[PDB]
């Protein structure tokens, strides 16, 4: 039985020997540094009395990924003021009110809120929806736009039914119940598959969609079994509906193990912790940890999914270490305990490239301390 059923969350820092007091203080200090820390560390920026944004420091823009991530961190840390500032920014600047992307979020904008491209990123929408559901269950709905439950249901309605509103496209392929890379293209991104959120969407979404969301959960668990390499546990950034690496795209080669794919190990580990439904998840977690067991974080490269290293370094090696450590929620192999310790002894990244590493870092600090939880009712 998973944490969803028992209400009990594994505290791997505690199982590993760290003191309860040290752990809570470490989690609180990670929060403080990321949202209120110095100019070289923080990724959160207040705007006026009622807005705020998560900065992709590397790309000097605001992404629906980072906004939705900041809202999830805020609600897991019971930080309503920051949650509300981030949501208000997303609601005000990013969410489309009309046209083919109505109720979707523009995937990126300038920090001042000027939209840069209208197209959405589905991993944004699914985190917004999950964070808003948790906000409703934790704090209760307020007047619009802080009517969190209805806001979540509106996003997930468009996610399944955009094709019916007019000229747009849904973010899930109805034929196979799989999340797409973008609404228009017939392939996926394995790091976007969050079967554990789809279980909760099957409880909290519009009644007419609950059957679909339950099928989506089972379809996504099956899909990650097809996308992950059976020796190395590595996955491609973009994958076909059959799990094989998708073709090279006009904007680059996403066939290999790089930044997006790091989140797969994290996502499978949290589904195991919450729902304990697919025991392949334990072996997948053991495999990826075995793959990285004897590789220094400063040596992390881009890899083919069969594990052939490129000369090129990982752009986000702290992010990769974080997802590898988060796999300890599921792994029972000889490497779980050492990745937990390696992570504990790793500080937040600083400087221009810090955004992505520090997002993945925080989700791991939450998870390994037993604080990445389902908020029900
Ligand atoms: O996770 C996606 C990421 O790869 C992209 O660069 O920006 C945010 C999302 O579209
Ligand atoms: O937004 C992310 C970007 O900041 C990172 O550098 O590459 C992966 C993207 O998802």
């Amino acid at each position: 039985k998973g944490a969803y059923d028992t209400g009990t969350y594994a505290n791997l820092f505690q199982r590993s020997g760290y003191r309860e007091d040290e752990i809570k203080a470490r989690l609180e200090q990670t929060w403080n540094d990321l949202f209120y820390g110095d100019e070289h560390t923080r990724i959160y920026y207040p705007v006026g009395d009622d807005k705020g944004y998560m900065l992709d420091t590397g790309n000097d823009d605001v992404r629906s990924e980072g906004m939705s991530y900041g809202m999830m961190m805020a609600v897991q840390m019971d930080k309503k003021h920051e949650f509300d500032r981030l949501w208000n920014y997303a609601y005000t600047y990013m969410q489309h009110t009309e046209g083919r992307y109505k109720d979707y979020f523009a995937w990126h904008c300038k920090p001042d809120g000027t939209r840069l491209s209208p197209g959405p990123a589905p991993d944004g929408e699914e985190f917004f929806a999950m964070a808003l559901f948790f906000a409703s269950n934790r704090w209760g709905d307020g007047p619009a736009p802080y009517d969190y439950q209805a806001q979540a249901r509106k996003i997930l309605h468009a996610c399944l039914h955009q094709g019916e509103q007019g000229e747009g496209d849904p973010m899930w392929e109805p034929s196979n119940r799989l999340i797409k890379f973008i609404p228009e293209l017939p392939f996926s991104d394995p790091s976007y598959h969050l079967p554990h959120f789809y279980e909760l969407f099957a409880q909290y979404a519009n009644e007419q969609d609950r059957t679909f969301w339950k099928e989506a959960a089972e379809a996504s668990r099956a899909y990650l079994r097809t996308a992950c390499h059976p020796v190395t546990g590595l996955s491609p950034e973009y994958a076909n509906y059959d799990g094989t690496p998708a073709p090279v795209q006009l904007h680059g080669d996403f066939r290999h193990f790089y930044s997006d794919a790091y989140r797969v190990a994290a996502n499978v580990a949290l589904d195991w912790e919450w729902f304990r439904k697919d025991p392949w998840q334990v072996q997948q977690s053991n495999r990826i940890q075995a793959f990285f067991s004897d590789i220094d974080v400063s040596d992390y490269r881009r890899y083919t999914i069969e594990g052939e290293p490129f000369n090129e370094p990982a752009a986000h090696p702290v992010g990769l270490l974080a997802t590898n450590a988060m796999a300890s929620l599921a792994a029972d192999g000889p490497d779980a305990d050492s990745f937990v310790k390696r992570f504990w002894n790793t500080p937040l990244r600083q400087g221009k490239r810090r955004y992505y590493d520090n997002c993945l870092y925080f989700f791991t600090m939450l998870a390994l301390s037993g604080n990445y939880r389902v908020y029900q009712q």
